[PDB]
């Protein structure tokens, strides 16, 4: 199914219109919207505890737990209506402590010998993320200077919500993926500019 087509938005306005139309169709509850807004204000407040507890909600402080329950509930309403590509920018920390401080050369270029170790470790393997995954419909300026760009191939019907309208931030075309999402890193490449790693991820539906 990952060999099928995936819509990749490049036009900020077509993207914003499509997403705005999707968001209206979800009919989220006031409580779901509130929880999503809280998530956008400080995602790490929720993702951090999720990661520490490997998705075990019993280990979250009560307020965080309740917020996670509402966001999870919000996903019963949010699915993508078509195969789509979602983009995400990440810092080296995404690759783990073994690579966090070694993947970039002092000038910001990708350390090639280290990249080879990164590929070995991750390429062709599944990765499970315990926090929610924030993405964008567009590979925009919001990702300026991020050394890692992931392009997720998300299949029609997969839980995913265009949440940009209720975000505390602007012009980001934000799409959220459920917590405990699994994806296959199908490829990893160094960008032509030599300052970014591009990850091709196949999101498990």
């Amino acid at each position: 199914p990952y060999a099928d087509s995936f819509k990749e938005f490049t036009n900020i306005d077509e993207a914003r219109a499509w997403g705005d139309k999707q968001f209206a169709k979800y009919k989220l509850s006031s409580s779901e919207k509130n929880a999503l807004t809280i998530y956008t204000r400080n995602a790490a407040r929720i993702n951090g505890p999720l990661r520490a507890n490997q998705g075990n909600t019993n280990g979250l402080p009560a307020d965080i737990r309740k917020e996670v329950e509402q966001i999870d509930k919000s996903f019963t309403k949010m699915q993508t209506p078509e195969n789509i590509i979602l983009f995400r920018g990440d810092d080296p920390g995404y690759l783990g402590p073994d690579f966090e401080n070694t993947i970039l050369n002092r000038d910001g270029t990708i350390n090639k010998a280290v990249f080879e170790q990164v590929k070995l470790r991750f390429k062709g393997k599944d990765r499970k993320e315990y926090g929610y995954i924030s993405t964008s419909l567009v590979n925009g300026s919001a990702f300026a200077g991020r050394p890692i760009i992931t392009k997720f191939k998300v299949l029609d019907g997969s839980k995913a919500g265009y949440i940009e309208p209720i975000s505390t931030f602007k012009g980001q075309l934000e799409v959220l993926l459920p917590r405990s999402s699994t994806y296959t890193i199908s490829d990893m490449q160094i960008a032509p500019n030599n300052k970014q790693i591009i990850i091709t991820a196949l999101l498990k539906r």
